[PDB]
Formats: structure tokens, C-alpha cells, sequence
């Protein structure tokens, strides 16, 4: 699809038999998840973000359909304050910016 | 202008004598913009990150140019590590995520 910026662009993702809200975030390197649970080993990471660092749980090679759209990548879990999808799945995608 | 997501989308902006480097960032309501002694009224303002929050000084009706779009908005200046510019400037460029 083609999605205007007039309102956040929150989309539905099916991660894990589960459907959330995320938004689409070109300024985010990496996909961060609110707390949840995922299968499989994480490990611990430290990512930055405007108000300073949070301790994350990576997990690697995980399914994430975005708005129907297959990728499978990297998802850090913590206590981002919203469902981020970042640049990491974007471009799997095919999520470009057009003006 | 098409841009992918495989780098950060960092593109130059102008804001009176200072050209910049700023983000293109779908996942910003507002534009965030590091350190910088803006002329006329300003008002405090809080804004939440991943990490927490920063206080910023809202300036508005500033006109920013945009790799040559031009723009006029409100800009919050603080101590954000990156340029950032939201959405309230992203739609005045006509700007689309597509996938
Ligand atoms: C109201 O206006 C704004 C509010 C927030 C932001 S933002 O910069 O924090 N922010 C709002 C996000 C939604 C959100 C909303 C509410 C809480 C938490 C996240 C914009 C993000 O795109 C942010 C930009 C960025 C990049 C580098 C350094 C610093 C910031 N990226 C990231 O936080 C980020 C995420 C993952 C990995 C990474 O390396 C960076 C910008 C504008």
C-alpha cells in the first residue's frame, strides 16, 4: 500500500499467532516489541532512543507479517513505549519513502 | 525522490544560516531538532522516547527547507542526540511510506 502521514502509521502485524498494532518507524533501526512473550533464546542488548537506553531481549529469525507482507528477522522485547517496526523488517518489505 | 531503508533516511534540511542532517522519521509526531538558539516566543514542552523523556522549547511557524521542499512548522529543540523530522513537516513535502 501507499500510506499518508497525517495520522501515525499504525498498521496490524501477526507475530506468533498474534495480532498487534505497530507503527511503521523509518527512524528506528530495529523492530522493538512491548513485553511479550517469544519462543526460542534471546540475549540481552542495550538500544538508545531520545530519552536515553533500555535493556532489551533480542530474538533472531522470527516471523513477523506486516500488513500481510512476509519478514523474518531480528525483534528486541522491552519496554518500548509503543510496537516499533524498524528499519530491519522495513526493508524486507520493500518499505521505501517517496515525496 | 525515492528513498530505501537500508541506511538511516537522512537527508539535509535548513533552518535559517544552518544547513543540517536530519532523520526522515515516520515514527515522530512531532520534528526534533539537537541545539540551536531559534529567535522569538517559545514554550517548555516534555516529549517521550524509548528511554524516557526530554524537555524541549516548541518554536512555531518556522520555515524549514527540506532537500529543497519547503516547509513551515512547529520545531522542538532539545537535547535530542539526532535531528528528527516528523510527521508535521514530513506531509507538508508530500511525503508516503510505500510498500
Ligand atoms: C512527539 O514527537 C516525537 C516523539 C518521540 C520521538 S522519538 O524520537 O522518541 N521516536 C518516537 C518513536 C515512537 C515512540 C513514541 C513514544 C515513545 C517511544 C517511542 C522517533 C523514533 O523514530 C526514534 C528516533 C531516534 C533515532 C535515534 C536517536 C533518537 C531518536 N527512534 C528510536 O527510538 C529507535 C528505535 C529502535 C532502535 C533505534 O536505534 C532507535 C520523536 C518525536
Amino acid at each position: 500500500p501507499q500510506i499518508t502521514l497525517w495520522k501515525r502509521p499504525l498498521v496490524t502485524i501477526r507475530i506468533g499467532g498474534q495480532l498487534k498494532e505497530a507503527l511503521l518507524d523509518t527512524g528506528a533501526d530495529d523492530t522493538v516489541l512491548e513485553e511479550m512473550n517469544l519462543p526460542g533464546k534471546w540475549k540481552p542488548k542495550m538500544i538508545g532512543g531520545i530519552g536515553g537506553f533500555i535493556k532489551v531481549r533480542q530474538y533472531d529469525q522470527i516471523p513477523i507479517e506486516i500488513c500481510g507482507h512476509k519478514a523474518i528477522g531480528t525483534v528486541l522485547v522491552g519496554p518500548t513505549p509503543v510496537n516499533i517496526i524498524g528499519r530491519n523488517l522495513l526493508t524486507q518489505i520493500g518499505c521505501t519513502l517517496n515525496f
